[PDB]
C-alpha cells in the first residue's frame, strides 16, 4: 500500500506552509484545516501520503477553447494525484469529470469589499461600472458567473469577462490585497470571507450568499477511496470534530 | 405628527420583553436587535411610536381557503400598523401585498437539530419518515416549502402538510423545544439558528442554507415611510451600526 | 346596461361552488376556470352579471323525438340567458342554433378507465361487450357517437344506445365515480380527463383523442356580444392569460 | 441468435447521444425514451442489438418521381435493419410497405410558434402569406399535408410545396430554431411540441391537434418480430411502464 499522492492548494486557513525555527520535513511542512482533515483521513482509513501543491496553481476550470480542465481537477483526471484535499467546491460541472466525497463544509459565494460604502449587494455592483470587481481565475466562483442565467450575475460576468486580465486574479489572496489597495470588490466563498474579515477590520462581506455549495475531497472518477472518504468525513461530522477544526482555524 | 403604530413579534434576540425590578413603561418595556433598530429609525426619521405585538401572534401567510393574509402582513394590509419592525422575511408573495425596506440583515433557511446524529442535510431528513421535522406555522419558511418545486423540498412539504398539527408549531421557540425533547428537526432561519446554537451546545445547524433572503421593515403598500426607512437602514449599514447591533445581541 | 344573465353548469375545475367559513354572496359563490374567464370578460367588456346554473342540469342536445334542444343550448335559444360561460363544446349541430365565440380551450374526446387493464383503445372497448362504457347524456360526446359514421364509433353508439339508461349518466362526475366502482369505461373530453387522472392515480386516459374541438362562450344566435367576447378571448389568449388560468386550475 | 440491427433517428427526448466524460461503448452511447423502450424490448423478448442511425437522416416519405421510399421506412423495406425504434408515426401509406407494432404513444400534428401573437389556429396561418410555416422534409407531417383534401390543409401544402427549399427543413430541431429566429410557424407532433415548450418559455403550441396518430416500432413487412413487439409494448402499457418512461423523459 504505497503512499497516496494528495494534491492541494495554498489558501489560508485551509492550507499553508507551517513556519518553524527548525527545519520541517514531510507532512509537517504544511498545516491548516484541510491538512488536519487529511491527517484524520489517513489514520481512520489507514494510508500514508505525500502532499503536492497543484503545479499550475489553479483550483480547476474547463478551457473555453479546447474544453480541457486545469488545476487540481485536471491533476485528478490525469491520475497525477489520488486525492485532492483542499477547499475544493463540489460543483455539477466538476462532478462530470471527477468524484467528490460528501461535503466537509458548506458555504456560498459572497462579496468581499471595504466597509463604509453604499454598496450593499451584488445588484449595487452590477448597476455601476466605476467600481471593478472580479474573482480568482479558473475557480468555481468564476465558473458560477460564467454559467449564470440570472440577469444580475450574467451582466456581472459580461463585465468581468470583458476585463478578464485586469479583474480576474491569480489567487484569492491577490483579490483580497487588491480590495485593500484599490476601489475593488472581490467575489469569493463565504467561509474564507469570514476568515478574512475576522483579521481585517477594514473589510466586510457585502450582502448575503449568492449560492449554496460545499467543499469535498476530490478523487479521480471511479476511485475506490471516494466512498471510504465520505464515511470518514461523515464520521468526523457526527462527532463534532469538523466543527472543532473549523473553530481551531477560524476562531 | 401622531405616533406611529409599530407591529412586531416576540423572537429572541430580535424582540423580547425587557426584564426589570422597577415597572417599565412605553417603549422601554421591550428590547432586542429590532427594538434598537426601531429606536434608531425614530430619531433618524423623526417620529414617536407605540409598539404593539401582532394580535394573532403570527408572522404572515396567505390562507389556502379564502386567500386572506394573517400575522403582521395582514395588520399592515389593513392599516392596523404603520410599520412592522421585526425579523420579517422579505419574500415575493409578501411584496405583492405589502412593501419592504431594503434588508437590514441577510439570512437563509436551514435546519436545527441535535448533534451527534448521521443527519447532515435536508436530503437526509427527506429520505426518511422516522425523524419528524417542521417549521413555524404561517411563516416564510413554511411558505417556502409549500411553494417549492424542488424535489427534496416538495416531498418535505408533503410530509409536513400531512402532519400539520403535529409538526408545524405556533412559535419558533416551540419548535426549538421540540428539537430538545423529541426526535425532531426544525426548519428555521440561519440568523436565529446561530443565536440558538450559541446558547445550546447540544444543538447544531444541519447542512448549509436552503435559500437566501433578508429581513426588512414592512409597511402598508404605498406607504411614504418605506423609502425613508430604506435610507435610514442603508445609512446604519454603511456606518457599521447594523453590524454593531448584531454583535451586541448575538454576542 | 342591466346585468347579463350567464348560464353555466357545475363541472370541476371549470365551475364549482366556492367553499368558505363565512357566507358568500353573488358572483363570489362560484369559482373555477370558467368563472375566472367570466370575470375577465366582464371587466374587459364592461358588464355586470348574475350566474345561473342551467336548470335542467344539461349541456345541450336535440331530442330524438321532437328535435327540441335542452340544457344551456336551449336556455340561450329561449333567451333565458345572455351568455353561457362553461366547458361548452363548439359543435356543428350547436352552431346551427346558437353562436359561439372563438375557442378559449382546445380538446378532444377520449376514454377514461382504470389502469392495469389490456384495454388500450376505443377499438378494444368496441370489440367486446363485457366492459360497459358510456358518456354523459345530452352532451357533445354522446352526440358525436350518435352521429358518427365511423364503424368503431357507430357500433359503440349502438351499444350505448341499446343500454342508454344504464350507461349514459346524468353528469360527468357520475361517470367518473362509476369507472372507480365498477367495470366501466367513460367517454369524455381530454381536458377534463387530464384533471381527473391528475387527482386519481388509479385512473388513466385510454388511447388518444377521438376528435378535435374547442370550448367557446355560447350566446343566443345573432347576439351582439359574441364578436366582442371573441375579441376578449383572443386577447386573453395572446397575453398568455388563458394559459395561466389553465395552469392555475389544473396544476 | 445474432444481434438485431435497430435503425433510429436523433430526436430529443426520444433518442440522443448520451453525454459522458468517460468513453461510452455499444448501446450505452445512446439514451432517451425510445432507447429505454428498446432496452425493455430486448430483455422481455430476448435479443441483443446494435443501434444504427438512419443513414440518410430521414424518417421516411415516398418520392414523387420514382415513388421510392427513403429514411427508416426504406431501411426496413430493404432489410437493412430488423427494427426501427424511434418516434415513428404509424400511417396508412407506411403500413402499405412496412409493418408497425401497436402504438407505444399517441399524439397528433399541431403548430409550434412564438407566443404573444394573434395566430391561434392553422386557419390563421393559412389565410396569410407573411408568416411562413413548414415541417420536416420527408416526414409524416409533411405527407399529411401533401395528401390532405381538407381546404385549409390543402392550401397550406400549396404554400409549403411552393417554398419547399425555404420552409421544409432537414430536421425538427432546424424547424424549432427557425421559429426562434424568424417569423416562422412549425408543424410538428404534439408529444415533441410538449417537450419543446416545456423548455422554451417563449414557445407555445398553436391551436389543438390537427389529426390523431401514434408512434409504433417499425419492422420489415412480414417480420415475425412485429407481433412479439406488440405483446411487449402492450405489457409495458398495462403495467404503467410506458407512462413512467414518458414522465422520466418529459419531466
Ligand atoms: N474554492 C474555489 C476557488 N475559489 O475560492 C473562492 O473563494 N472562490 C473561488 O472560486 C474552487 O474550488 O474553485
Ligand atoms: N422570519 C419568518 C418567521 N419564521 O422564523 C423562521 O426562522 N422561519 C420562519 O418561517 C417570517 O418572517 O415569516
Ligand atoms: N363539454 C360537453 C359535455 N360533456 O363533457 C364531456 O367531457 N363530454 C361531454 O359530452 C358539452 O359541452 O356537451
Ligand atoms: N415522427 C415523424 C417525423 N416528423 O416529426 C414531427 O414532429 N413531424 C414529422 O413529420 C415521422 O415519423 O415521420
Ligand atoms: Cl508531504
Ligand atoms: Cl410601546
Ligand atoms: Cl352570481
Ligand atoms: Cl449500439
Amino acid at each position: 500500500n504505497r503512499s497516496l499522492i494528495v494534491t492541494t492548494i495554498l489558501e489560508e486557513p485551509y492550507v499553508l506552509f507551517k513556519k518553524s525555527d527548525k527545519p520541517l520535513y514531510g507532512n509537517d511542512r504544511f498545516e491548516g484545516y484541510c491538512i488536519d482533515l487529511l491527517r484524520e483521513l489517513s489514520t481512520i482509513l489507514g494510508f500514508t501520503y505525500e502532499i503536492r501543491l497543484v503545479e499550475d496553481g489553479k483550483y480547476g476550470a474547463q478551457d473555453d477553447v479546447n474544453g480541457q480542465w486545469n488545476g487540481m481537477v485536471r491533476e485528478l483526471i490525469d491520475h497525477k494525484a489520488d486525492l485532492a484535499v483542499a477547499p475544493l467546491a463540489i460543483t455539477y460541472v466538476r462532478e462530470k469529470v471527477i468524484d467528490f466525497s460528501k461535503p466537509f463544509m458548506t458555504l456560498g459565494i459572497s462579496i468581499l469589499y471595504r466597509k463604509g460604502t453604499p454598496i450593499d449587494s451584488a445588484d449595487d455592483l452590477a448597476k455601476q461600472t466605476k467600481i471593478e470587481y472580479g474573482a480568482v481565475e479558473d475557480g468555481a466562483t468564476m465558473t458560477f458567473f460564467k454559467k449564470s442565467k440570472i440577469s444580475t450575475y450574467d451582466k456581472m460576468w459580461a463585465f468581468m469577462s470583458s476585463r478578464r486580465q485586469s479583474v480576474l486574479v491569480k489567487s484569492n489572496e491577490e483579490g483580497i490585497q487588491r480590495v485593500l489597495t484599490s476601489d475593488y470588490a472581490f467575489l469569493m466563498e463565504s467561509t474564507t470571507i469570514e476568515f478574512v474579515t475576522q483579521r481585517n477590520c477594514n473589510l466586510t462581506q457585502i450582502g448575503g450568499l449568492i449560492d449554496s455549495k460545499g467543499y469535498g475531497v476530490g478523487t479521480p472518477m471511479g476511485s475506490p477511496y471516494r466512498d471510504k472518504i465520505t464515511i470518514a468525513i461523515l464520521q468526523l461530522q457526527e462527532e463534532g470534530k469538523l466543527h472543532m477544526m473549523k473553530e481551531k482555524w477560524w476562531r
